[PDB]
């Protein structure tokens, strides 16, 4: 997250950091068995870390748990992030308490100009590259399609939205991918892409989870 500020330890509980040996994306956990994560964030063998805030220290909130099932979607395209999303599956279920806690998905999509928190320990500079300890925070609003399809040369489909800002200096960035967008208490997005972070003219594009709630339903219905 470039252009942040520190969230404070806790206080984003469904914020889950996935873990091959190093934080490499983040993640939402949506029920106690569940997290939502970005397809582009698929491997084998991740561990969910639950409860984190510095990632480099056991500090006693964490949780980790290995994912038992990593569900990327079917038509996710790697090349155009069309349906960036994947479901993950603990192999047991986390302990949910104040730090560790579900997001509630949506019941309708959010409108352009509706105030979002994004949130993860991605990198925190526009030009090169800083990863911070503790978990980051941007306070982000949806923009209308026409800002991201005149804000990009790669035309944004159905399931995406893009947020931010753009004059620049704020935005998610590599590291954060996977993680939550979260408007008026629903977690409406999931960090997909951008170019480059935090440029003029060029605002982060995200996952609209809006669009897969039933499929989110189903898939874990029948995992
Ligand atoms: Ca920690």
């Amino acid at each position: 997250i470039v252009g942040g500020y520190t969230c404070g330890a806790n206080t984003v509980p469904y914020q889950v950091s996935l873990n091959s040996g190093y934080h490499f994306c983040g993640g939402s956990l949506i029920n106690s068995q569940w997290v939502v994560s970005a397809a582009h964030c698929y491997k084998s063998g991740i561990q969910v870390r639950l409860g984190e805030d510095n990632i480099n220290v056991v500090e006693g909130n964490e949780q980790f748990i290995s994912a038992s099932k990593s569900i990327v979607h079917p038509s996710y395209n790697s090349e155009t992030y069309n349906n960036d999303i994947m479901l993950i599956k603990l192999k047991s279920a986390a302990s949910l308490n104040s730090r560790v806690a579900s997001i509630s998905l949506p019941t309708s999509c959010a409108s352009a100009g509706t105030q979002c928190l994004i949130s993860g320990w991605g990198n925190t500079k526009s030009s090169g590259t800083s990863y911070p300890d503790v978990l980051k925070c941007l306070k982000a609003p949806i923009l209308s399609d026409s800002s991201c399809k005149s804000a990009s040369s790669f035309i944004i489909t159905s399931n995406m939205f893009c947020a931010g800002y753009l004059e620049g200096g704020k935005d998610a960035c590599q590291g954060d991918s996977g993680g939550p967008v979260v408007c008026s208490g629903k977690l409406q997005g999931i960090v997909s892409w951008g170019s480059g972070c935090a440029q003029k003219n060029k605002p982060g594009f995200y996952t609209k989870l809006c669009n897969y709630v039933s499929w989110i339903k189903q898939t874990i219905a029948s995992n």
